[PDB]
């Protein structure tokens, strides 16, 4: 059939995968490996253990060690005694006791080894709006919004049955939103809040109430709407928790959609999204019409390039550039989700002379990324032909978590040419043979550099041995070295070792 | 402090040309040998045939195939003195067999055709193209619009350009002062005198100017008003250097072109060698403890800036705005040293004041002024990124002297071993589900099998105890690296007792 489904794959404890499919076409992928958890925005219930009116704070045990550091400015009124006497409100001894119990969120994990900074002022974020149910002060509309939008937005913002004593924030992605579309994302949030408290009195101790980092909860909260037919799961220990979670987000209606999968064929291959999860791992993703896009990664940005197909019987180059650039706005948008790419992205669309064809593509792109859960901001095609854009780094991308740095080229895509580099070494040797008190000079190098430096540049090496006389210049071949790597060590008179040339790598792997 | 040109022609495959203010490097070309080209070469050539049918003429410039000079391309100076235009002319009347002419090559040889010629000579410098033979030519490039095109048409019309001549101002000239343009012009002129002197000094077919030559290109592209000496470290080159500077009509400079006789090689005497190695580093240190990080890409080039190792104090607003002015300077240089072309993208440190953002854009626009290549520059945008474009004069440094890493094919990354086992491990579970099937064979890199058969041991057993009567063999292979693999299947009936370590050579041989 054709249906919006959510597929979860939890067989290998090494990787939990959450695909979201629309029919038979994969829309978004999410991946968790265990360890190395980011416990930011997590909510617990914990016990005060150490009052300290000198730091104006209180260590709190929540079930991790060390306690975690809670300042007084971050304490809501509900945790003060019956009545309060304002003498500045500054002493902790006057606000709370040891062994009290409090609901707590992480505001800074966990810089240093010091406990993690905490706040009783809880923030529950969404696609549209951030509900802080503990704090009437804080409330606003995102800075990015302006124009008639702010007036329209702030006129659809007050129209809301928002409980008295909570305060909420509208988000970048909230513009244009309808007056009852914003109560749709607000019921989601304060249903959560009732469940966070339900599970707060539920039991006493320190325990985890909301786990912001977790793939499923993140994927339940952002994508679980009623056009999702099923939520197929293949590991029953995971389906148990998948229910405990949706209980916790306060939405136990949808719990019914959570079927289980027992079929023999591995779940993703049955539903035939396994090929498309592998185009996540490519570089050159072919497009439906023989075009291609090409995704590169650099220190602090990410760059895509569009290529058309090889020109075919003299067609129209402008309706080909246009048609390819539309197809690539679709795919760049999908690929941003499959890779969980985060930071500034930059795109080189094919050039098109009309302003009507550029706005067509920038639109096709705003649309394609509209339902993208993460914040996305876009600019317009520039003087040079580049579109800049940004995407919120929630999670680690496939590069950070399923890839590592190339051993040979050390990041770059390249290795210096052999001759180019050989010469670089030839002078780097001489540079060290023309110092004073230099008995020998050793140069461990890839087998083809050694080969080049001692046949085609043999005369140049010999030339160094005669100019600065007495200086033995030893160039070693090595099985354990490829084209970008070399060592060039110097030896001092009296430091001479009667060592063989082929034994010098074993003697110097120490050095190294 | 004197600005010098160092040439380094000791090694047979690498002429290295550097430019140094004192011992500060600021330019460089690393030209490999071979690959000569004839276009734009200037010859003296006897006319040899005349063929009205084509409204042309043929010229023996001294190549095997005579060249093809059309009527459309004949300066009026070669016309017979007694000449009456009575309509567009036929060429009988204009040229005679045996006439000597100064010719330039404007298309090379196209199979069995011979090179098209012109007597409308053009002498391109870095910034200008003098044209001593048509005053009808002129004006400015069409890729300069704006207050950049009017700032030219002024410094252009303040140049002392003789009667009969013409002058195209080039793209690379945008930012240049009237004094550099006035200096480039006076060198195209002196060159045009030499040419006429040499064409009169010897009646012939010979070669007068070799536009493509490694030495000529180095004087055009870096021999500039304020260059004090040219220190060369090969007698042979030095004798060529002097011949070319005499034929460029600066025959008096020939004496500044000194030799170098040292045991310490030249660039290491001026202690520049470490700065030339900076041009192949991916990261470059900055004076005040920062860094820049240049990374190439299919379509553009991408620079990141990083601030000092640490900030002792918290005037974080004056450590950011300084590291970013250093970066303008070192990028501008570093663009020159690598001859980087195409689109570049810079990610400066974020500064909150727009007055600081224009400060940087301005430093950078001033520093790419002494570059011979036109460099347009945008504004630090809403996302902190300054876009900018530089002109392709040459394939770049990492284009000529670099190739594509083989581990990853350009990526920068290889897939982790846990991510890639689990993929293989699903493709085994596919093949092994089939009806046809009896065994299934994976041939995988040594550490992948180490992973599948140890951490994922139980998961392979499960693939076997389920699919009842199917074997899963995972064989390590020395011969096979970080990314590659094979997953092969065996229909029921056709096995061999072929052991598991001899199973690579079986299937390999198949
Ligand atoms: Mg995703
Ligand atoms: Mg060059
Ligand atoms: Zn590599």
């Amino acid at each position: 059939r054709h249906m919006k489904r959510m597929l979860i794959n939890a067989t290998q404890q090494e990787e939990l995968r959450v695909a979201l499919v629309d029919g038979q076409r994969l829309y978004d992928l999410d991946i968790e490996s265990p360890g190395h958890e980011q416990k930011k925005a997590n909510i617990y219930k914990g016990k005060i253990t150490r009052i300290e009116p000198s730091l104006e704070a209180a260590f709190v045990d929540y079930g991790a060690e060390r306690h975690g550091f809670l300042p007084l400015k971050e304490i809501a009124r509900e945790y003060f005694p019956a009545n309060y006497s304002a003498h500045g409100r500054p002493n902790i001894k006057d606000v709370l006791r040891e062994g009290q119990e409090v609901i707590v969120q992480i505001d800074k994990e966990e810089r240093g080894n010091k406990g993690a900074a905490l706040t009783t002022f809880i923030s529950l974020a969404g696609s549209y709006l951030v509900l802080m149910p503990n704090n009437p002060r804080a409330g606003g509309i995102s800075r990015r919004i302006e124009g008639d939008d702010r007036t329209e937005l702030k006129e659809a913002l007050a129209s809301l049955e928002l409980p008295e004593g909570m305060g909420l924030i509208v988000r970048t992605a909230g513009v244009g939103k309808s007056a009852e579309a914003l109560q749709w994302d607000l019921s989601f949030r304060l249903k959560h809040w009732e469940a966070i408290k339900k599970a707060a009195e539920s039991r006493p101790a320190p325990f985890l109430i909301h786990q912001e980092s977790n793939v499923i909860v993140r994927a339940f909260r952002d994508y679980l709407r009623q056009d999702i037919g099923e939520i197929l799961i293949d590991n029953p220990k995971v389906l148990e928790l998948a229910r405990q979670h949706i209980a916790a987000l306060g939405r136990p209606d949808f719990s019914s959609k959570i079927k289980l999968y027992t079929g023999e064929i591995p779940l993703f291959s049955h539903y035939q999204i396994e090929s498309q999860i592998e185009s996540a791992f490519q570089r050159e993703v072919r497009l439906p019409s023989g075009g291609s896009i090409v995704i590169d990664s650099t220190e602090a940005l990410t760059a895509i390039r569009i290529n058309s197909a090889r020109a075919t019987r003299g067609g129209d180059i402008e309706e080909t550039a246009f048609n390819t650039n539309l197809e690539a706005a679709d795919e760049i948008a999908r690929q941003l989700r499959l890779r969980d790419l985060g930071g500034l992205i930059v795109i080189r669309f094919i050039d098109m002379t009309p302003v009507r064809h550029q706005r067509a593509v920038e639109n096709r792109l705003r649309e394609a990324v509209r339902q993208d859960r993460a914040r996305i901001q876009i600019s317009h095609i520039s003087r040079f032909g580049l579109l800049e854009m940004s995407r919120q780094r929630l999670s680690p991308s496939l590069g950070e978590s399923s890839h590592h740095v190339c051993p040979r080229c050390s990041g770059t895509g390249t290795v210096r040419d052999n001759e180019s580099l050989s010469l670089s070494i030839l002078r780097l040797i001489e540079e060290e043979a023309l110092k004073e008190n230099t008995q020998e000079v050793h140069a461990i190098v890839p087998v083809p550099i050694a080969s080049y430096l001692l046949n085609e540049k043999r005369s140049a090496v010999n030339a160094i041995e005669t100019r600065q006389d007495g200086v033995r210049c030893v160039i070693v071949p090595n099985d354990q070295m490829e084209t970008p790597h070399y060592h060039v060590l110097r030896v001092r008179k009296g430091e001479e070792t009667p060592t063989l040339s082929y034994m010098l790598p074993k003697l110097h792997e120490e050095a190294m």
